[PDB]
């Protein structure tokens, strides 16, 4: 198997620099897409920035634009972010992943889910609604309801991630409706106009986590997480 491994990760003063970074082992990074998402502490998922597979077209997040830069390593079969001039609001552990080539889909929209991602390095320094968190019991039917606009919603690829508190995320629906190898059956996406919906029917006990969803932004030229879904389920 394949997997990412990130470092570089520390405590650091406000104006200090840092440079993180995420290998590949498996597999030939060179060939891939990939993103970095960070999430501060208590906080829901960020983009941050991101390459492009056939060329080396980076793009970056308002906020960061600027300091932060983003290089690939094609000998050392690694990705490094370059953060520069550091700032408080910096601090959250930074995850990369990688896009890799969807099979389906088309032109100028074959690298819309990120489908392996990396353990998370944590860097201190001294948009989409969902519902704020639902529940029910085991054996029910929740529907996490996504909803946003034209720009990203309507027009883009819309996929779902989930997470334990601590672990990093996991792809579960990609390309509105479909789901990678190895995820239950009883996960369901769906779209309609500018708003997409998550569907857990036959809720278990494990399926307690963090519900997100994603999708790109036309207008805007940035990558959009969702403010995140709490499910508790009555245990
Ligand atoms: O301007 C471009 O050529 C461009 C613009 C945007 C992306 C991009 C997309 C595009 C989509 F159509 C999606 O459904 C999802 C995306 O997700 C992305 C994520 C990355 O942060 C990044 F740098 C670029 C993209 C992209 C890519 O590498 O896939 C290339």
């Amino acid at each position: 198997q394949v997997q990412l491994v990130e470092s570089g990760g520390n405590l650091v003063q406000p104006g200090g620099s840092l440079r993180l970074s995420c290998a590949a082992s498996g597999f030939t990074f060179g060939s891939f897409s990939m993103s970095w998402v960070r999430q501060a502490p208590g906080g829901g998922l960020e983009w941050v920035a991101g390459l492009s597979a056939r060329s080396s077209l980076t793009h970056y997040a308002d906020s960061v634009k600027g300091r932060f830069t983003i290089s690939r390593d094609n000998a050392k079969n690694s990705v490094y972010l370059q953060m520069n001039s550091l700032r408080v609001e910096d601090t959250a552990v930074y995850y990369c992943a990688r896009r890799s080539y969807d099979s389906s889909g088309y032109a100028g929209h074959f690298y819309s889910y990120m489908d392996v991602w990396g353990q998370g390095t944590l860097v201190t320094v001294s948009v989409l609604t969902q519902p704020s968190s639902v529940s029910a019991a085991p054996g029910q039917k929740v529907t996490i309801s996504c909803s946003g606009s034209t720009s990203n919603i309507g027009n883009n690829y819309v996929s779902w991630y989930q997470q334990h508190p601590g672990k990093a995320p996991k792809l579960m629906i990609y390309d509105v409706s479909k789901r990678p190898s190895g995820v239950p059956d009883r996960f369901s996406g769906s779209k309609s106009g500018n708003s997409a919906s998550l569907d857990i029917s036959g809720l278990q006990s494990e399926d307690e986590a963090d519900y997100y969803c994603a999708a790109w932004d036309d207008s805007l030229s940035e990558f959009l997480f969702g403010t995140g879904t709490k499910l508790t389920v009555l245990g």
